[PDB]
């Protein structure tokens, strides 16, 4: 009693998992330090003023991308996780009767896998490509009240530390992504790995008998 | 033995569960350093003072909206999921038997669930169109027996870090729930899906059979 | 096999699901910072010695509600789930062998249910009318060998954090307990929603067959 | 298949279930700051010297009920524990072979009970009658070798924290078993709630037929 | 089917779990501060000085006893849980198939048992017996490089924490092991309580019919 | 029903095993230290500019194999179970329904297991062939706007810690992949150990019988 | 169904249950305090540059075995664990089959247990008979950058603290290490227990019938 095709079971399984994969490596207790940004703060601030400028300057932010990175793999993971679960639905009813329409059911599902893993690919490509000593920024904490005042200095020169392991795990899932594009676009072509609904259902027996 | 229609189950399953995951993303490990809101002290407090005074404006709040907002998250939430919860009880028993008045029923939760609907898009558009920069403020703990000596200042600038994620993820929760309303609406018209109980009848038993 | 009414076990749920998860929510990490009492000690004590402060001012307390507002929550909590409790005993040996008297341990198991609920609604009501700038005192820790020494000073101003959270928490509780007793006393007059006890018997039977 | 009486088994359970819940109340993140004692060091102290005197003032302790009050609570509840735990051994082999001798085990089991109820109100009640500001005292670190250094001063004020939430607890514990002991020496009493072991076989076929 | 006897299992049972017990309540966080010794560095002294102080002197120690107290429980528990280890394996094929030698088995292991809860007794009552003031001491940690430099003292006070909840609990288990051996001694003598085999046959068949 | 050789599941459960089982060993609370990298900041430092130090030198690094070493002995251990797992899909259906081609596969998949077995030891050759003392080395904050000022110093001698555990970890992994390498390539001989698909089917019909 | 035998089952289990007990003895809350190495850094280090010379003592090191004691424990357990893995395989076919060359399986299996148990017996006795005051050294942070400067003292004092705890479980595990011999090389000796296959399927069946 299978509902899918192994190949493509196999390429959904690994789509979805290799980028919670990614986040959950990227802050794990081995590689990684306690703190995600950090800020020079001068020499006559107490432990909590250097705290509200970490806490500030963390707050105050191009940049987008260095700090909601797994916001936005989580966000892919999603949007790839969609087609297989809009498949479902309109194919169980059918094949769980039965064993045209459904035709461009399937090549409207797989097309959008491809779509999100091509635009995953120019994401990945584009925040490789940037400048890792371009993860450090200059944070002004002088506005509002202390705005005036010349106990605190203007510039703060501040960092981000995860950002290293962000280029690398992008580079890995970027290197995966290119090669399993391929597979997606094979199982494209319906007709010829054996576009009328005979030809699929052919495809879904020959695995389920 | 299906006691629902699909489409209408799904639309109850996202609306409940995207605001529950926003929640649970807003203030994760990853995202978020570990302190809520952040006041300058001067240098010349120790670390207690500073957090009798982060812990006095904390609790010395418009902005209200800045504080509470998964308290307000949570109640969108629970409000929308008590009319799936009124229909349970009304329909199990008839349905369980049979398989208007029941098109009242049923027309009346699904209006409930477009009205919550359509006030969480007026609140989370609210909640995005104030400025970014509304999110810090000016607190004065001299009150009391502190309202005479010189020793600390009046003014003190607080501001809260985790503000900017509420903006972002009210942004994509107003996205899902602007193109969440059509098919709400669309399940609405129920004799042209397919107000007499029995297109309501025929539009259950079709997808169980 | 049922042995309630779903009106009254709905209702049983609520109010006793409710206060549990109004103290779940008051001092959950995403609203709440990690000191409940901070005082204002000058600036030559050490950590110890406000910690110490904190610690005195904290047991030496009207600020009675301030401080054990969820103990009393718990107690409504239980005294509003023992009447369902006494209701069991003596319900299931003669409705498990069925299917005058029973009226009136119904009524009367009822009418405290309603009692509860009406004391929640007073006290809840009492602890919003309280002015909410009443959370701050002034504290002493002049006491026993400490009654001479001129190196601490008199008064200490001192601040509960979590009160208004406890303002909010029981504003929700009122507007909800005083919508629910409606029902309840709807559920009180018991041969009109078809006293003897073949009517009980009706409207237990009406759901069990 | 009930080998017990219902009334008994719930006195049981309410009993044992009490004093468990105080001291998993007295001692919850909600309620109780971190440390249990505190004691005023001077200023020349660092962190690890006070560390040291309230832990030598913590082990240099009346006020032993203030200190083991929760050892105190397991021992009543396992105390009371006990008396049902010899019944089942007496009872389940001649009941489950039937269904004089036994009265005397029965009667024996529930004066024990009473009796550890009559004691637990006793000491609660002794417990709450001391002064409440009998829970601060008078520590001198001076001993050993640090007797006649005189860098450290004589006497140090210390105070023990949870020790009005013990009162509270107490007084709780102590106006529930106060009317808890009407049900059992109503239940003592075996003849009349319809000494012989018929009336107790009687007593004992009514609730398992 | 039970392979063993009621009062002997209840003895094995009890024996084995209160040593467990009282470590488990021992180190509790309700009874028990953090740090186990404790010892008055001068205040010229860093934090990891202090550390290092205290780690060097509860790592330089009579004082066995005191610091050795719950592996000494945890080798009473393993060597009293032994006995019935030993004797299921001789017992259960012998029982197995017909449910002298027997004789001699039973009386070793309840010999065994005995002779281990004396030892227990004799060593608790040692335990108790030592002075409590005996459990501070005078460490001195100039040794190696640090025995000719002037500027770290030469004794330092130092102080166990833990130890009067050792007294006290060694009080307990002695008050019990007293009296758990008459019964013990009771089930020794075998004809009596119904050396020959056919004894220990009719005292493991009057349970198991 | 047994789908594999039994020496071949051995070796796959071993080699993937491995490499996991020493990433759980480097960094247990046993045998590590809080801390990864360490930096021997100046005395005029506050706690969070050497936190700064710290974080920033270990975000500026040869020395990526001791900073990236569990991620690749989990890139080690992921390419090592893909080739089981690519022989699962082509094997079960055919050994499913039975009980050339074959060949083949299961030649090209411990062909490729031992290629991935001798890249492993090729790597942990060169990793542990490197100098022990060349894990320290001189880090420079001074960049951006902290180029100019003199407060803070040009080099900073920055030490990895958790290096040592990593040589020896791969000395074992090298010491168990090389004596691996005989049983894998004496299963590569197909015909022998009883290239045609006879002779697999009766390898695989030996000890599935 | 069993495909063992009694003695050599409860042998097995002891010798690879023993040193994981002792492993997680050594390292629990109860026994031993947080950190394992520690260095007297003179009193003008901060926080961070004592926790650096610390970190680096600890990476700077006869004193291998003081360092690895856990790593060696888990060793011996695996090496010990191995010889029985080993018997499983050849056996469990032939004896499930039937149920010469057995004969040399299991003599050899027993013998590598012995030799094992022998090797870890010389082991422990090798680090109980090292001085416990060989635990402490003279560790030199002066190298590289830091080489010259003259702010740093030359010689640091660390300590070892978890060593004692180390010498007493080495002293157990010898104890039952010597004892458990007798057994295994009681069991070595197959006839005479009841080199043919035949003795050794007499003693199989005699307690699997």
């Amino acid at each position: 009693l299978r509902l899918e095709l192994a190949v493509d079971k196999m390429v959904t399984c690994i789509a979805v998992g290799l980028p919670l994969l990614l986040i959950s490596l990227a802050f794990a207790q081995e590689i990684s330090i306690g703190t995600q940004i950090s800020c020079f703060s001068p020499s006559s601030f107490s432990w909590r003023q250097a705290a509200f400028v970490d806490s500030y300057c963390w707050a105050a932010v191009p940049l987008w991308l260095h700090k909601f990175f797994p916001y936005i793999l989580l966000l892919f993971a999603i949007l790839l996780y969609l087609p297989p679960l809009f498949w479902r639905f309109a194919a169980a009813p059918h094949i769980c009767s039965d064993l045209n329409n459904l035709i461009i059911k399937y090549i409207s599902c797989r097309l959008l896998t491809l779509i999100i893993i091509l635009l995953a690919c120019i994401y990945l490509g584009y925040y490789f490509s940037l400048s890792s000593l371009s993860d450090e920024f200059v944070c002004s904490i002088k506005s509002g009240i202390l705005r005036n005042d010349s106990t605190v200095p203007d510039q703060f020169q501040c960092k981000l530390i995860a950002v290293g392991i962000f280029q690398l795990l992008s580079v890995i899932n970027l290197v995966v992504y290119v090669l399993l594009a391929p597979v997606v676009v094979y199982t494209l072509f319906v007709p010829f790995r054996q576009y009328n609904d005979l030809s699929l259902y052919n495809l879904f027996l020959e695995e389920n008998i």
